[PDB]
């Protein structure tokens, strides 16, 4: 390890203290936790995520999250989270376990963090190091275009990569994002994404689709499909890599079969 990082060993749990919280909307939040010292950084390679874990209702619960902060930040880590409230959706009366646990924490409370984890690492300037599985060394490749399909909270792994590319004036990679959600209200981090589109149009293409469309809507409506893939993601080729993160059903039934029909091979698609 070159820098003074927090995630020194992936097999260790680090209890971090909650020091700030922001109400983004009725069901969205930003939670900020302190690192071991004001001079520490998290130590999370681009492409990887951390896990939070705690005991809830007498059972151990573990869930993955990709922070919105970066290794440029000293002393804290920021998470943006959608809270799934109980007795709000007829199909899920109990709501979400970890997201409700976070919403119920008091400033000063701690929660376990672990990482970095994930089979893909972006090394910059279009280079991606990917492991076939946890027991293999990574194979490196270079691409010119990165396609991205996110559904709901799956936007954070994409935003982390987008920002790493754009922060580097000399990175020529172009990112194409197709962001899908249940309704316009559920579009997480829209202001942040549109600020990036206005400042870096040449290296970032943005498009949305929603299941429930508002009367005034300029984008697509419906599940991710063949037409959307052809019109808003780069064409198949060795110079293209497609990244995906979203609900299992969306990835399995809406993404994979249409990517196949369009010509994107599985050796050139990765799911976070
Ligand atoms: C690499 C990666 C990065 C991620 N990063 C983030 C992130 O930055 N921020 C983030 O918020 N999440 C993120 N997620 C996803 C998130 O890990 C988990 O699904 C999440 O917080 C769900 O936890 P839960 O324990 O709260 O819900 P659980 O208890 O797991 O699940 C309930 C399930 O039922 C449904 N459900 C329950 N209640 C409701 C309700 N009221 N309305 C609608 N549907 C409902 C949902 O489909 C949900 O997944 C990431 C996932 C991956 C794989």
């Amino acid at each position: 390890h070159h820098h003074m990082i927090t995630l020194e060993n992936p097999d260790i749990k680090y209890p971090l203290r909650l020091i700030d919280k922001e109400i983004l909307s009725h069901d969205t939040r930003r939670f900020r936790f302190a690192l071991p010292s004001p001079q520490h950084i998290l130590g999370l390679p681009i492409g990887q995520h951390i896990y939070l874990s705690t005991r809830i209702d007498g059972n151990l619960v573990i869930r993955p999250y990709t922070p919105v902060s970066s290794d440029d930040d000293k002393g804290f880590v920021d998470l943006v989270v959608k809270v799934y409230f109980k007795e709000t959706h007829p199909k899920f009366p109990a709501g979400g376990k970890m997201s409700q646990y976070l919403e119920n924490m008091n400033i000063g409370d701690t929660i376990e963090f672990r990482g970095p984890n994930g089979l893909l690492v972006y090394q910059g300037k279009g280079k991606f190091a990917i492991r076939a599985d946890k027991k293999s060394n990574p194979v490196v490749r270079t691409v010119k275009s990165v396609g991205m399909i996110a559904g709901g909270t799956g936007i954070t792994p994409m935003l982390q990569v987008i920002r790493a590319v754009l922060k580097d004036p000399n990175d020529h990679t172009v990112c194409y994002l197709l962001f899908a959600n249940q309704s316009e209200k559920d579009i997480l981090l829209r202001p942040e994404l549109e600020e990036l589109r206005n400042e870096h149009s040449s290296r970032f293409k943005l498009w949305y689709t929603v299941d429930k469309a508002p009367d005034a809507w300029d984008y697509s409506q419906g599940f991710v499909n063949e037409e959307m893939i052809r019109d808003h993601l780069p064409p198949p080729g060795e110079e293209t890599l497609i990244l995906m993160c979203g609900p299992p059903p969306m990835i399995q039934f809406a993404c994979l079969p249409n990517l196949e029909r369009v010509g994107h091979p599985k050796e050139r698609c990765f799911t976070f």
